[PDB]
């Protein structure tokens, strides 16, 4: 491994970090964009106010601005609908341990409510929010709606660090290891620079997904981040110990591995910027299905890559793992739907289910309101697109248990329902093979009308291989394909997945049985469930 390969390939050259011209040669496209014009100065010069002005049609007219709505406005949060919603823009925040509030929730609501037919939101698979309908002229107030709530939606798409994801039961569990709000507080605002903008974590050659761990439930999903930290003790100090390069993609699944790092709790932090530095500088820029950070790791291997991350550490110490971390093998993970004891006592939280995670402006507002009457203003995200509402007296539950809202986002849904997770699929995004979310509940309801079970199986519906519903976790997963039927005719179908475990005893799942028509999946699910799952038909 020549130590030319150690040289760092970006400079920041006028607050903004770049590509050096002589490691510019054979990129792909999209370093191309960055390079012509960096993507931050959209919203850190300012420049989406005058760039909304122009008519939609006028942008397409060349590239340098068809760029600015396809490519750069992601590092704004913004993602142009080109083909399926043309000249709409869905909307991604930064949602750190996915905590929102009814007052946040309300005013998306009243941004996706003016959209009409075009818009509502979406609970997503990194505890996040989206909207959707939004249109450019837009932008610029909207973002100084979001900002007045107490949100934003910087870097949250392309080459970015995505949505610190942390435990949704942070706070409120009497089983918690350690409570993940500030540590997700703290990487959200170091990536986006308190709201203003972080430069030198912006142009990374590839996304990159955080997760900070606080239960023994795993509800983090540690296995598949690029980088998740896991609560140990070392030498009686708290800390956390590092795992590595965890990434899904078309071309390869690839579970986290350590780093042979252990950090105490005040490091987080600075780790975080030492392995984006290093994959920053480091990471190879080619063919994007080869620019995640796991590749990089497996170029110079683990105690190549560990190296780097050292050097640019504070006191460039960085301490090997601590040999036990915190989290309890002996565990079963815990099912947060309904009405739940919280640690401080004379309060539950309750878990609703949110049926394939879409919401419109009116659910949002009546989920806005249950927290505030019934809890503290406070909303939770999870990762199966659910909500949870903690900090309610438990002499409320009653009258909650009443209210009209809870027939449609249900504390005690059918089981298949309460581990159902679908993306967007082909109704918004133009990657999708198939319509995804209607489809999977259609589905569920006719399987689940036929058989009965006791397991929690899970059930995950993806549009394309870029697997954002994660299939390769599900208990049974569908990836989204054509197909034939009897006759030949072109219809949609999915892979159907199995293995996919989750918990400490973490496992990725693998093709079972390729194109199934999506109308022969009812009775293959049904027998599935039977006969892997003790399931028993009514
Ligand atoms: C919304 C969401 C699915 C959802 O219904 O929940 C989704 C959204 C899409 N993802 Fe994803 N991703 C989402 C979960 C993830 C995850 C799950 C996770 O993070 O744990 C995966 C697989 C895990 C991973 O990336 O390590 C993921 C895999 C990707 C990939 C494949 C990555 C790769 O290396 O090849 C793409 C395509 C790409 O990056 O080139 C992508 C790109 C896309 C885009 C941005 C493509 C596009 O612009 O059309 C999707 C937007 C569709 C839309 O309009 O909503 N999305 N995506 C999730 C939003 C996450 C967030 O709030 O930040
Ligand atoms: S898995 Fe494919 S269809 Fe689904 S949201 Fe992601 S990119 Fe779109
Ligand atoms: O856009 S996806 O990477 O969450
Ligand atoms: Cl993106
Ligand atoms: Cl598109
Ligand atoms: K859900």
């Amino acid at each position: 491994v020549a130590a030319e390969r150690l040289e760092p390939r970006v400079e920041e050259k006028d607050g903004y970090w770049i590509l050096k011209e002589q490691f510019r040669k054979g990129i792909n496209p999209q370093e191309k964009v960055k390079i012509e014009k960096e993507p931050m100065k959209l919203f850190m010069e300012n420049g989406i106010e005058e760039l909304a002005k122009i008519p939609i049609e006028e942008i397409d007219q060349s590239k340098l601005t068809k760029d600015d709505i396809d490519v750069r406005l992601k590092w704004l949060g913004l993602f142009h609908r080109r083909k399926n919603q043309y000249g709409r823009f869905m909307m991604r925040l930064k949602l750190p341990n996915g905590v929102t509030t009814s007052a946040q929730t309300r005013y998306l609501a009243s941004v996706i409510r003016k959209y009409g037919k075009e818009g509502c939101a979406d609970i997503t698979t990194r505890q996040n929010w989206q909207i959707r309908g939004v249109v450019l002229p837009d932008v610029p107030e909207i973002l100084k709606g979001l900002a007045e709530v107490g949100l934003t939606s910087l870097q949250s798409g392309m080459d970015n660090v995505r949505n610190p994801v942390g435990n949704p039961l942070a706070g409120i569990d009497p089983e918690e290891i350690v409570d993940t709000r500030p540590y997700t507080n703290l990487l959200s605002q170091f990536i986006t620079g308190n709201s203003r903008g972080n430069p030198a974590v912006s142009n990374l050659p590839r996304k990159w997904k955080p997760c900070v761990v606080g239960s023994h439930d795993l509800y983090e999903h540690p296995h598949i981040n690029d980088l998740a930290y896991m609560p140990a003790t070392k030498d009686g100090r708290f800390g956390f110990n590092l795992l590595v390069g965890g990434f899904f993609s078309a071309k390869r699944c690839d579970e986290a591995i350590p780093l042979d790092a252990w950090v105490p709790a005040d490091d987080v932090v600075p780790v975080c910027r030492a392995i984006l530095e290093a994959f920053r500088d480091l990471g190879f820029r080619g063919n994007r299905q080869k620019c995640r950070m796991m590749w990089l790791i497996d170029e110079l291997g683990v105690e190549g890559f560990r190296a780097e991350v050292e050097k640019r550490m504070p006191q460039q110490q960085l301490e090997r793992a601590s040999p036990e971390d915190l989290v309890q093998k002996q565990w079963e993970r815990r099912d947060y739907l309904g009405v739940h004891p919280q640690k401080q006592e004379g309060y539950s939280f309750i878990g609703l289910h949110i049926p394939v995670g879409r919401v419109q402006a009116d659910d949002m507002d009546e989920l806005a309101r249950l927290a505030d009457e019934y809890g503290s203003g406070e909303i939770r995200l999870t990762v199966e697109q659910n909500i949870i509402i903690p900090n309610i007296e438990t002499s409320k539950i009653e009258a909650l248990l009443k209210e009209p809202v809870l027939s449609t986002f249900s504390p005690d849904p059918p089981i298949l329902m309460k581990g159902l997770v679908a993306c967007t699929g082909n109704q918004f995004c133009g990657q999708a093979i198939i319509e995804t979310k209607a489809r999977s509940l259609k589905i569920t309801e006719e399987v689940q009308r036929q058989v009965s079970l006791t397991k929690p199986v899970r059930m995950h519906w993806t549009g394309c291989p870029n697997t954002c519903a994660q299939v390769q976790v599900a208990d049974i997963g569908f990836m989204g394909c054509l197909t034939r039927d009897k006759n030949g005719k072109t219809v949609e179908g999915a892979d159907v997945f199995l293995g996919g475990r989750i918990g400490s005893d973490s496992h990725l799942g693998e093709v079972y049985k390729k194109a199934v028509p999506c109308d022969d999946l009812v009775p293959l699910v049904v027998d599935l469930l039977v006969n892997n799952f003790g399931a028993v038909p009514r």
